[PDB]
């Protein structure tokens, strides 16, 4: 049916500029692969706060990808995760921004490095979520757990760790390879 | 998992050259959506016999369909619809030309009349057949009816009518709105 899926993603203090395109970069790649399906599609950049570059209405508005990001600027600060997520599910998935009732809600969450606040996302567990921590942030498995809270489980499928931002180019191979006309 | 794709495509004198032409572009179009992912396609053109333009083989190393469809000369014969098929299963789907041993089998027969052979198509059986049926021969219920031999079953989800080449364009359109990320 209709997937409403947000790109929440990590402009923290952390990234290159070199980093934070290759984010960008692939949130357009997924974006340009899934175009005219029943997709639609949002971003939020987050890094102390929150800013919805482009919402759902927005996209089906002007689809181009590169056009809806065009403007977006690093933010450089710090990882607040849990108010992010929180943002989303409240923020962004609504009706009157352009989001679809019953299609299915899913969340792509890239980040670099571990929440720097805390609480809960509970108001987001009904979203499908996935998160891909991404540098030598998360080199250890202690590191890599501290995300499985933000994610959708078995972790084992919605948490993915990529030990640099060039793996973001094979990732992106490998989700095509999932891509399918479903009968 | 992997899926071996094959069109079939009607050469027949009926055909006029920008009908033809529609045919082809559909097949681009799909192909083109599809690049990168875990199908791989082969395209047959069928009238009073038949032609295997590209196999899978050809489509792995040149993956681009344009270039793969650029000799295609239309045939201008009749209808051997029942033939067709069968050479596609036995001629088209082996391992030597490029099929992947126990990947999904998948038909699309793209046809613009009924079939001038009989016979039947037990070979072809457990490959999953769609067809579509193209324009003013397929006015009546009867003749409607006679696609359904051909492809899987319910009907209702493999025979697909279109009363216009034109059409082609809508059904493309439809097709993608089908195109999932699978977990
Ligand atoms: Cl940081
Ligand atoms: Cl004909
Ligand atoms: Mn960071
Ligand atoms: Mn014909």
């Amino acid at each position: 049916g209709n997937v409403d899926l947000v790109f929440l993603f990590d402009g923290s203090m952390s990234l290159q500029p070199d980093e934070f395109q290759k984010i960008l970069d692939f949130m357009k790649d997924v974006m340009k692969k899934l175009s005219n399906t029943s997709y639609q599609f949002a971003a939020v950049q987050f890094s102390t706060s929150y800013k919805t570059e482009f919402d759902f209405s927005d996209y089906v508005k002007r689809k181009d990808p590169d056009a809806l990001l065009k403007h977006v600027k690093h933010m450089l600060l710090l990882t607040n995760t849990f108010g992010a997520i929180n943002y989303v599910a409240t923020e962004v998935f609504r009706e009157e921004l352009g989001a679809r009732p019953d299609a299915t809600k899913v969340l792509i969450i890239i980040t670099d490095g571990e929440a720097t606040d805390s609480g809960n996302i509970d108001a987001a567990k009904d979203i499908i979520r996935y998160i891909i921590g991404i540098g030598k942030h998360f080199q250890t498995k202690e590191s890599q757990e501290t995300l499985h809270k933000f994610a959708s489980k078995p972790a084992s499928e919605f948490v993915k760790i990529l030990d640099t931002f060039e793996k973001l180019k094979d990732l992106f191979t490998e989700l095509q390879k999932k891509i399918y006309v479903i009968e």
